[PDB]
DNA sequence: CTTCCGCTTGAC
DNA sequence: CTTCCGCTTGAC
DNA sequence: TTCCGCTTGAC
């Protein structure tokens, strides 16, 4: 007797809190979520299979009372804890302190159902002190907490399973719509329709060898055309001429000296970048170290595990006060006095007390690499890579600016009847910066003699905004507030299985029936797929939690319609339930999957329909007998949408 | 018959 | 052996 | 269906 069972989210924080309690407890991880709602109708118990809310698994009639069941790749874990029950005499719930870690503990006291005394408690570090902290302060669960989650979880609910038929009767069965998924194929759709409309528009200039290098910047009283001065359709936005390949090439002139007309100097300021989180890890991990990102967390895992590192999965990249001033600390020690920020410098981040903090060396006194390296090597190479660079960066954000110092010379030349401008731009390091740890002669008075060596007519021409990658696509989310760290990853995979995404190498490219079920969500379902659609419904969700608004009653505007409670986007409008009743009735499904690309000579339609077999080219036009008998050719996706231009268009018909 | 977002990957 | 291609990030 | 950077430089 007298043993504990402590439960936590995660395996790893499992493991190191069961090594700093010892015996007389028992720690376990829930590995996450043990219960959700019903996938199916196929999976409620058998009182309500017959029921029609099981298609949902909430009874929306009865005050959106959910139907939870244990998730089937956690029996495993949930049998385990229903057995460790009876070997102890108290439970001690340390979820973690977010809505999602209430939840999880709220879950865990419905599916274990104790007989003994529970405590609820919270902790941020695996330390002595914040053990003791949390052990004594308990509290009990905060139902305020927990119905925050549980109406999100529900909204999620209501909006997939809700919207997503409305996707089967217009479009193609199997189709899928969230919170999540819409928006974040609507960001690469959007993405892709601004470079089909794009157009190019090349231009030529001189950038001459006059270990120096300068550029052509005007030609007597114009000045040269630059990639900023095309617009998207390639209009010169209004004095500049662009220097085609033959005017360019006139104006080649054979060697002359050149003059010097400006050599002004300026000092400058570079900042250090930001510590790590999750995000920001991975990719330079896979960078200055050339890591996979299943390699750098499997790694970081253990760091994590032998107290070198914190916590791996963050998405928040401030420090604490005790990390912030043992890496001034630090940094003053190891190199010098002035080489610090007067104060110490926060780097704070959106949806702001988030419990998560960057990841950093581990400890009140930072060990340096030098004093870890004697300790990691052989096989544990690879570790000591990743801690170095995590401290490199941890050291590097508190240290003072890297200062430069930019010269930008202007270089002088004539030609004929035209006063032609060269310039240039130059930089040098005069402080010493943080790149320390880890991130022939420029010299010339105004006026002098300088031949011209090269001479090269410089082809250029404006390009389409480059398509989302996985890495820059999770920044628009993380910048708008969509998805979780644990999410980012699986909402790249499922627009890929139903496929509204394929890949390209690292860019996204969206298939032609993202382009269909994204253009029926913009047209019909608006405000679902809003980008501002998940912030609002967080500033809602703060309230539930804070006690300002129930539950039920934010549901039941959400869904059915209302003025009163919190105000709400759908709920003004009529609710969820009136926008997909009239959609289901109102959308013409011959209509929205049919893509309208652009017309032909001829000036009729090309559309692009989302058919049974995949996406497939169409028009029409009069046949043999003077009607409108059409023409079709089956679109494979070994062409972008942006690729589709008319003459492939035209090919694909002429096939 | 389809369909959601979210949560973790220890070693008994 | 004799076979081939989205340039993305982000300086200051 | 083997394997892949740097130089310009968005702001």
């Amino acid at each position: 007797s007298g043993r504990r069972l402590v439960i936590v989210e995660s395996p790893t924080k499992a493991r190191k809190l069961a090594s700093y309690l010892g015996s007389g407890y028992i720690v376990e991880s829930s590995r996450g979520h043990i219960r959700d709602l019903p996938r199916a109708a196929s999976d409620v118990p058998a009182k309500y299979k017959s029921q029609p809310w099981a298609r949902l698994g909430v009874n929306v009639d009865a005050d959106f009372e959910p139907l939870y069941i244990i998730s089937p790749e956690k029996r495993s874990t949930v049998s385990e804890l229903r057995g460790l029950l009876k070997d102890v005499d108290e439970l001690y719930l340390a979820t973690d302190g977010d809505r999602e870690g209430e939840a999880i503990a709220w879950h865990l006291l419905e599916t274990l159902k104790p007989r003994i005394p529970v405590k609820r408690m919270v902790f941020h570090e695996i330390t002595e002190p914040a053990i003791r902290a949390a052990a004594e302060h308990p509290r009990d669960l905060d139902i305020d907490l927990v119905d925050a989650q549980e109406t999100r979880r529900i909204l999620d609910r209501l909006y997939g399973y809700e919207v997503s038929p409305v996707l089967w009767k217009k479009v193609a069965p199997k189709l899928s719509a969230g919170r999540v998924q819409s928006v974040a194929t609507r960001i690469i759709v959007a993405r892709e329709r601004d470079r089909m409309a794009f157009r190019s528009a090349a231009y030529w200039d001189i950038l001459a060898k006059l270990t120096f290098s300068a550029r052509l910047t005007a030609v007597a009283g114009r000045r040269v055309a630059t990639g900023r001065d095309f617009d998207s359709l390639g209009t010169l936005r209004k004095e500049v001429i662009v220097l085609d390949e033959g005017s360019a090439t006139a104006l080649a002139a054979d060697g002359t000296q050149l003059t010097v007309a400006s050599a002004e100097e300026k000092p400058y300021a570079r900042r250090p970048y930001p510590p790590f989180m999750t995000s920001t890890l991975q990719q330079e991990a896979s960078r200055k170290l050339r890591f996979s990102a299943e390699r750098t967390m499997s790694i970081a895992q253990r760091l994590y595990e032998n107290g070198y590192i914190t916590y791996m999965r963050t998405d928040s990249t401030t420090l604490s006060e005790s990390a912030i001033n043992a890496a001034r600390t630090q940094a003053r020690q190891l190199y010098g006095d002035e080489y610090v920020a007067p104060a110490p410098r926060q780097y704070t981040r959106k949806v702001k007390q988030e419990a998560h903090e960057a990841i950093r060396p581990a400890g009140e006194t930072f060990a340096t690499p030098d004093a870890v390296r004697r300790e990691l090597d052989g096989p544990n190479i690879d570790d000591f890579r990743l801690y170095e660079l995590i401290w490199q960066r941890t050291v590097a954000s508190q240290m003072a600016d890297a200062r430069g110092m930019t010269l930008s010379l202007r270089i002088t030349g004539m030609s004929g009847h035209q006063e032609v401008v060269f310039s240039a731009t130059g930089r040098t390091l005069t402080f010493p910066g943080f790149l320390k740890a880890y991130v022939r002669l420029p010299h010339l008075t105004p006026g002098q003699r300088l031949d011209i060596v090269e001479l090269t007519p410089d082809g250029h021409a404006t390009n389409p905004p480059a398509r989302y990658t996985e890495a820059s696509l999770v920044k628009a989310l993380e910048e708008l507030g969509i998805g979780r760290p644990s999410t980012y990853s699986s909402i790249i995979k499922t627009i890929q299985d139903r496929g509204y995404v394929h890949k390209k190498g690292s860019a996204l490219v969206p298939s032609w029936v993202a382009f269909a079920v994204t253009g029926l969500l913009e047209q019909h379902f608006g405000r679902l797929v809003d980008y501002d659609f998940t912030a609002a419904m967080e500033d809602e969700l703060d309230e539930i939690a804070a006690g300002n608004e129930r539950r039920t009653n934010w549901l039941n505007n959400f869904y059915f319609g209302g003025d009163h409670g919190v105000p709400d986007s759908v709920a003004r409008s009529g609710g969820l339930k009136k926008l997909v009743g009239i959609n289901l009735e109102g959308i013409d499904a011959r209509e929205v999957n049919s893509i309208k690309l652009f017309d032909d000579t001829h000036g009729r339609p090309i559309y692009v329909r989302v058919g049974k077999n995949g996406p497939y080219l169409e028009r029409l036009v009069a046949g043999d007998t003077g009607e409108p008998t059409p023409q079709r050719a089956n679109l494979s996706d070994s062409i972008t949408p942006d690729e589709l231009t008319l003459q492939v268009a035209e090919e694909l018909f002429a096939t």
